[PDB]
């Protein structure tokens, strides 16, 4: 077999793509109308679910191009919050797009206070979404508060236009004050070991578990291929997690290779407790128990679980 054809192990499993569904919806959508509907869906969400500050150094690395927007008149400031949502091609647009997600949250982070504040040119007061974006927000406040979360990181994300700049890599957890996770059905040394180095930061020794061909790949994107680039967006893009996984199942696969299918829970830094997704992984294990594909799936709903 090969990593495409991994794609396909455990069907049964649902994932949650009206996720992609929404943001292929969203991306239609009139920039100006993408502003006001994420500014909409941030304020709502914001009555109940607290984000977390972006951190130190993430702030460093985007105040050079906070401060240009900052400093513009306000008409010029709507442009290129326009020319980011339009993917257009300018300095700012090729800038924003280098950043790890990460940077660009904590981009819109801060320009969501200066709004709030009236520092930054607001969205117009008495703002009407158009006809398609109202039902898109529609059907984004009737979604889980995973699902939402992803929808509007994944907006952020495909902002901008195509260096990579990414944050600092945290010093790993200190092995006397990890814990381990305990996973129903399932002692499987590789996937409690997965779990436990990702819990920790611990990138360098989880990349070990996979082969040098192995993959990785996220909810709704393509694998990931080669330790390199898995171990590139581990640093990059995997840091703080918790993986709260629960309950497993085991089966034989091809070849010799096993296939393991866990569900659980999994909070992100930016939400901490407030929010826990609901996530399956599916590992593709050979024979001598190195990870050859892993994919992890936002799942559609609890029930999925
Ligand atoms: C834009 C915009 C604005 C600002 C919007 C802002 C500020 C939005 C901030 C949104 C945030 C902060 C969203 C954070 C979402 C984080 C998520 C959804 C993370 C999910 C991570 C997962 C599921 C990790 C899963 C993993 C596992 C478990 C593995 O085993 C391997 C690795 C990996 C695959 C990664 C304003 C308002 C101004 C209006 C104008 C436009």
């Amino acid at each position: 077999f090969t990593i495409d054809s991994a794609r396909g192990i455990f069907p049964n499993t649902l994932a949650a793509d009206v996720v992609p569904a929404t943001i292929a919806r969203f991306s239609q959508l009139n920039a100006e109308d993408q502003l006001a509907l994420i500014w909409f869906a941030y304020l709502e969400m914001g009555k109940t679910l607290t984000i977390a500050a972006p951190g130190a150094a993430s702030m460093q690395l985007a105040e050079n191009a906070l401060k240009e927007i900052q400093a513009m008149g306000p008409l010029q400031q709507t442009q290129a919050m326009c020319d980011l949502a339009n993917r257009a091609d300018t300095p700012l647009c090729r800038t924003y797009a280098s950043w790890s997600p990460n940077i660009k949250l904590g981009f819109w982070y801060r320009l969501g206070e200066l709004m709030e504040q009236g520092f930054v040119a607001p969205i117009p007061a008495g703002y009407q979404l158009s006809a398609n974006a109202n039902a898109v927000l529609a059907t984004i406040q009737g979604l889980e508060s995973g699902q939402q979360i992803t929808v509007l990181r994944n907006a952020v994300v495909d902002m901008g236009f195509t260096k990579r700049i990414a944050e600092p890599v945290v010093p790993p957890q200190d092995t006397a004050s990890r814990t381990k996770v305990s996973i129903e059905g399932v002692t499987n040394a590789t996937v409690l070991n997965y779990m436990d180095n990702l819990n920790a930061n611990d990138f360098d020794t989880l990349i070990e578990l996979f082969t040098s061909d192995g993959a990785l790949q996220p909810p709704f994107q393509r694998p990931i291929v080669g330790k390199e680039n898995v171990l590139r967006f581990f640093r990059e893009e995997c840091q703080n997690l918790k993986l709260i996984p629960e309950r497993g199942v085991t089966e034989p696969a091809e070849d010799g290779f096993t296939q393991i299918k866990v569900t659980g829970k999994v909070q992100t830094p930016w939400f901490g407790g407030n929010v826990g997704m609901n996530i399956a992984w599916r590992f593709l294990l050979n024979p001598e128990g190195k990870i050859f594909f892993v994919a992890i799936d936002l799942l559609a709903s609890p029930k999925e679980l």
